[PDB]
């Protein structure tokens, strides 16, 4: 269950760009403290692991965590059972994971001054945001409210904190940078296909659009959901009538097409309402997400693409969260996304 | 040379603490934008990555980055070529590898509002410190001044923008909490060697003294001093007659003495000049700072100790940097630890 045999492991960053301080460096003056005068730093690259087996078949993955993750995610479940980067190796796909710019071994923008601050330049802002252990508990669904699980529930009970303790915060890069340096990865690696989760959701549909590379997209609980330019459909408010979803990335029609070209899977877990329930937000925030996803797949199969929704509960899987790759029964979830590599051809050379 | 086998692999967080936020959390009011409202939050737990050989022997090994790195470093050199990851799992040790707290996969504590301020709290500092590509290059003995190169380099040349990628700030988290968390990884690993780099090296002579599991320390180019209390040799300034080696780290010589038990060398590129170079502040730098380095080893020895002091180049290695285990003859580098780790019997069950 455990062992892996690797033909080649390795990591390397890729994409971002230079900033510079003023000035000129004079390697007779004291290094430290350091300074911002002659500076040149690197801001915005990316962490790109790779595992590959032995006689690959089919084409790499390429796995993007979700918002304030890293690619911890597909190593280890919180409790320790193997990721999907373990599961797809021994699946015989290589297999990449990344550290998007900003998070984990991703550069982080900041210098010799206010966080995220170049002399007078503002790379990032220094105030943050960070979801708390509270919000993070009723986001992922694991329950409905802090130390609450669904009775159903797949996640790892008992090891809460090692799970909590891969959160963190993510610096106000553009996203533009983010899908900018994937694009980047994607050319590198030739075709491939990228299996998303939560707010990398998003970024995949659009890194797709930008890279013919990308030749299938699986997507766990996208965050945010992505239609033409003008031709978002009317989507509620929240059950607190004030509240709404995230607003909808729009493309233009000419790239948002690309998206009907590959095949492409929103995967969703267990315990989101069918009806508005005002007492718990980030539930019904759920239904109303996916609902708009239910939207945007549509959009995308209208074009003529290959879009579908996969609710795990209808496959036979219940109580999955919002992470069901880390789920207890995430063997059985890595079988369903090896199904859908096997049906388009995905895990053929 | 790139195959790699594995029993199992995987990765885990371990250590940190929980700090919070005011007032309670409701989970019918909107979760986003995040508040700092009823929070908990996880800060300065520490990223654990593991590969695990077929038939082990002798000791698992945790390789701890320098300052502002990451696990990265063991993984692959900026070229591309295996790192002391691979290469000892070859040599068939179980190897550890981390993101101490505060780096790579490790936490950032920030929350919402300003950097590191959780309400009135200074957790970390909201100004940062971070080092240029130039203070990099002359840190690192790539050459004496920014796109200059020793003669006899080792560095992979032609992959500076790798190598300079990997490199970023570090929040002012504690030394303490830091130590911590590598105490308690140890604690769970068991009998282990540490091999440490930079600024991680008197961080890991501090785990040593607290925990008895380390049997043994491979320090490369270690970047601060250690001593016991009060008995700080006289250490001279820089060439330049105004600058010093970074403040030598004193502990209780109750604490100091458990270094004299367990084996422990220092390995040290090339390039550091035997007498003063005032133009070249990190070579003269690196001059004082060896040179404090050799008089902490005398001390040690002079408690009943076996620390040594290689210097690559009278092993017949020319040209290594301040990163001799990710320069092109870092296969070189991994024979000489794997030497040290067989004449001291830390490669047998
Ligand atoms: C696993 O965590 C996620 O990636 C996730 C999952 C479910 C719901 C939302 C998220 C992303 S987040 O919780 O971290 N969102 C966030 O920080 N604020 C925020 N607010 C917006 O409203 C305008 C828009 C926006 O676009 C990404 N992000
Ligand atoms: C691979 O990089 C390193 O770990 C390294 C290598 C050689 C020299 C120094 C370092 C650490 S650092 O350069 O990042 N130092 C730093 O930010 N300032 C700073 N100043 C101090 O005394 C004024 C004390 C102090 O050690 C805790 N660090």
């Amino acid at each position: 269950k455990r062992k892996v045999v690797l033909a080649e492991q390795g990591s390397f960053y890729i994409g971002g760009r230079t900033v510079t301080g003023p000035g000129k460096f004079d390697p007779s003056k004291p290094v430290i403290p350091y300074s911002n005068e002659g500076a040149t730093f690197y801001i915005n690259q990316m962490y790109v692991n790779f595992q590959a087996p032995v006689r690959p078949r089919g084409l790499p993955l390429v796995f993007w965590h979700g918002g304030g993750l890293t690619g911890h995610i597909w190593e280890s479940t919180p409790d320790g059972r193997p990721g999907f980067q373990t599961l797809f190796v021994q699946d015989r796909h290589t297999v990449y994971t990344i550290d998007q710019p900003g998070r984990g071994r991703g550069n982080i923008p900041t210098f010799n001054g206010p966080f995220g601050q170049l002399e007078e330049e503002s790379i990032v802002n220094t105030v943050t945001g960070n979801s708390s252990k509270e919000g993070a508990w009723v986001r992922d669904r694991l329950g409905p409210a802090p130390g609450q699980f669904f009775e159903n529930s797949q996640f790892p009970r008992g090891y809460e904190d090692n799970y909590f303790k891969e959160m963190g915060f993510s610096p106000s890069i553009s996203s533009d940078e983010i899908v900018d340096a994937v694009v980047k990865l994607v050319t590198h690696i030739g075709p491939c296909v990228l299996v998303t989760h939560a707010a990398s959701g998003v970024l995949g549909m659009r890194v797709a659009t930008h890279a013919k590379n990308v030749r299938g997209i699986v997507a766990y609980e996208p965050a945010t959901s992505i239609f033409p330019k003008g031709k978002v459909p009317e989507i509620p408010p929240l059950a607190d009538k004030k509240s709404q979803i995230f607003p909808p990335f729009e493309i233009q029609e000419s790239y948002f097409k690309k998206l009907a070209k590959i095949p492409i899977q929103f995967v969703f877990g267990d315990n989101i309402p069918k009806n508005p329930k005002s007492a718990y937000w980030f539930l019904d925030w759920w239904r109303v997400t996916r609902y708009a996803h239910s939207l945007s797949l549509e959009a995308i199969n209208k074009l003529g693409g290959q879009a579908s929704l996969l609710d795990l509960p209808t496959a036979g899987l219940r109580g999955n969260t919002a992470f069901p790759f880390t789920d207890r029964n995430n063997v059985q979830v890595a079988s369903l996304l090896s199904d859908f590599l096997g049906k388009h051809g995905l895990d053929q050379n």
